[PDB]
């Protein structure tokens, strides 16, 4: 019975936590010396590629309201809150040469200090998407070699200023998804591929997203560890991937492939230093190679990994070049007419609470990872501009969403899968990408009519009163 | 050549300005003692009543911007800016018993000040649609001949803190909306007549806010007139009204009644003291009827009339009680499958600049009144998200619209009709009440994803160069 869940059913260290992203809640776009990422640049130049036209320029202003956010933090009640730092808020030009942003730097220890004084373990990532507009424009950003460095020096700044009180850093947060819909389906920022070519730049963008991850977690171990004694990983985007059929062969490949092409992508390289094999096959000479130094610099470059889980998909065989026609598969959501699972607020989010036990325990069968955080899971709610608050935020369909996965992570710890942690996707309704504000993931729900105002949904007083400790 | 027309077609003396109402701009809705009115409730208790589910909690914030509100009015140069107070900013309970909030008078000095300090007079209107909700609770608000004193002491203590200062004011602003919507077709606060009855309160309604009105005039001509040196007036809704087949004894004599149905229902009782005779014939017993001292208030009650205008219709006699019915006419766009004006980003707003020349004529023959003021004129750009700024700003159609409709102004005047000065709607793009945000009537741009930054459209600047000084 998963409603009854609670922290007496987890390890007496088990973390609980809750997330959000720089992009998504801060605003204070041009506030402090902040200067612009892709994201900024995407929504002002093509306000067409959001939903409503809107922008993150302000947000639900948690650069100005973090104590608040704080204050709220403190009364949920839960060990920990995963946030990520806005490259171009501590070096608005990306480079050390654009200028060091002191008062970037200030918000982030103030936001962190605030965390620790009310007893909170801040989890920090250090890119979440918002590419310096200045590496953009200079060099192409990911799609260039430079962005290794300019990444790696932006890390050292990080764990130099914060590292003294930060002890669980992520390099990335889900660069599939920032290759994919960045570079693929040209929906993200830098709105590429829909120039662009999806055949070439998802697979050059990965490769430096993955050697910008291990030379910045290189860093971390050589110079910094031993003294500050904190840990490093990243996040990874995952969807369950399901045969069509249970007793196709042929299925079985397809949707073992699918996971190949998503999470494999990534996952290989820190394991043995390559990509998967069926890449290899399918994407040939488009995928880069890796030289003998990069392989042995990325294999192992974790302390943990963190798992980012939402939904699931039957998977098919398939019957230019495109990343996405590279993977060979067909996705499918029904059998004979039954979803694979309801649909949230969103249609692409079909709920399969037993897919975050199947991919908790792919990932430690696949490849082998001896720590993992759950660092999102979540849902959002119907779209519904008619409801007060009082309605609005009787969040049954989530609470049971939250209840229901936390509940699979515990079985996945049975399985023998060693999770550390796992945090709730997100902490406030906030800006959600191509979505804009429709789409609402908080616990704490947000008033867009009146200064961004947070009330916690039922969902959040759930989780305190059942996680609290 | 309308293109051309200019501050020097007009008298010296002649006043251009722009517009705002203090629920559509302010916000600080719960801000410095500020206490409900039936807005703030019907906006959080209906939200489906509004497009986009919305409200006037923040609005475009001048209440906290007022500064660079008058900036810009500076920067703009024309002679005067039309405003409201909200009765329940200075009242918090509507009657003096309710208390009387020194912040609230504060807002309104400051920026009474600051208008002063930048040569730009005050027009002030008491009332616009923002009834306090501690009177709308406790005996129905303008149902109840109990508002007509409650009203007077309101407007008693604008005129003793304000008055010294303020030398033009306004009753009311289109007591005609606020009655057919807020009580025959419910769409606007409080939102009855789709408990209510369309066929008997919009006739209660009007009758209170035309002894309102008459009351507060005396008031003003007998307790402060000859201390102060300003004016009281009252601005009305219009809309012009043209036989569909102008060969047709009928539709003339239809379009007429429309006319007395809308505009003579406050003007012949301000004129003789008594509702226009179509109205008496067709409303019968439910149209209330005036003792002959409120005759004696009404008739004269006024140093000018406001009128606002923005477009017009054709109209052909027509074939449970309602207001609507009772007007017996149909209203038509087209003739032949040619409308009388093409479409602004409002489907009912039809384009038709000789309307307000017509409208002004009618005015001085009917009602034979000595000073005018077109008190609003403006149009609504058409919805696109997609556009940035700099796309947005171009407002061709706006500033045809502004061009034509003064050319027809100053057309009237030479018809010989005492207009002493003009007002576009609005200054600011703001809150449009049921179309909530998305219908954008501003000459100056606001920038709902970023603070409400305000920068000038291209009417703005046109308006500046053409009629500074």
């Amino acid at each position: 019975d998963a409603t009854r869940i609670s922290r007496s059913d987890f390890p007496a260290d088990f973390i609980m936590g809750t997330g959000s992203s720089a992009y998504q809640i801060e605003g204070g776009a041009r506030d402090g010396g902040r200067g612009p990422s892709i994201w900024d640049t995407f929504t002002h130049r093509r306000p067409d590629m959001i939903r409503g036209g809107t922008n993150g320029d302000v947000a639900v202003d948690s650069y100005h309201l973090y104590k608040e956010d704080v204050n709220i933090l403190k009364n949920l009640g839960l060990d920990a809150y995963r946030f990520s730092i806005s490259w171009s808020r501590v070096l608005p030009g990306g480079r050390l040469s654009g200028g060091v942003n002191k008062e970037g730097i200030n918000y982030y220890n103030n936001l962190i200090d605030g965390l620790l004084a009310n007893g909170i373990k801040p989890f920090v990532t250090l890119f979440h998407w918002d590419v310096p507009q200045a590496l953009e424009d200079e060099y192409g950003g990911f799609l260039s070699p430079r962005i290794v460095d300019d990444f790696c020096e932006y890390a050292e700044l990080c764990f130099w200023e914060f590292g003294d009180r930060v002890k669980h850093w992520m390099t990335l947060n889900e660069p599939w998804t920032f290759s994919v819909h960045g570079y693929a389906t040209g929906l993200y920022a830098p709105g590429r591929g829909r120039t662009g070519n999806p055949g070439t730049e998802p697979y050059w963008v990965t490769h430096h997203l993955l050697l910008a991850h291990a030379a910045a977690v290189e860093l971390y171990k050589n110079k910094f560890q031993r003294g500050q004694e904190g840990q490093i990983g990243i996040s990874h985007a995952t969807q369950w991937m399901e045969p069509w059929d249970e007793n196709s062969a042929s299925d079985v490949e397809a949707a073992a492939r699918a996971l190949d092409f998503m999470l494999g992508w990534f996952m290989e390289p820190i394991t043995s230093g390559d990509y998967p094999k069926s890449m290899k096959k399918f994407v040939g000479s488009r995928l880069p190679k890796f030289s003998p130094e990069q392989s042995k610099m990325l294999k192992g470059s974790y302390d943990f990994v963190g798992l980012n889980y939402y939904t699931a998909s039957y998977v098919t065989n398939a019957s230019n070049f495109s990343y996405n026609t590279d993977i060979h598969v067909t996705y499918e959501t029904d059998r004979n007419g039954v979803p694979i699972g309801p649909q949230s607020g969103s249609d692409w989010l079909l709920i399969y609470p037993e897919g975050i036990r199947k991919i908790l325990v792919y990932t430690k069968k696949t490849y082998n990872v001896p720590l993992i955080y759950v660092t999102e899971n979540g849902v959002d709610d119907v779209k519904n501009t008619n409801l007060t608050l009082s309605e609005a935020r009787k969040d049954s369909m989530r609470l049971k969403y939250l209840q229901d996965h936390i509940f699979n992570v515990r079985q996945a710890m049975n399985d023998g899968v060693n999770v550390k942690g796992y945090f709730a996707w997100s902490l406030l309704d906030n800006f959600e990408w191509g979505e804009g504000y429709g789409v609402r993931f908080g616990i704490i729900h947000i008033d867009y009519n009146d200064n961004f105002a947070r009330y916690p949904k039922d969902s959040a007083v759930w989780l305190m009163n059942s996680f609290h400790k």
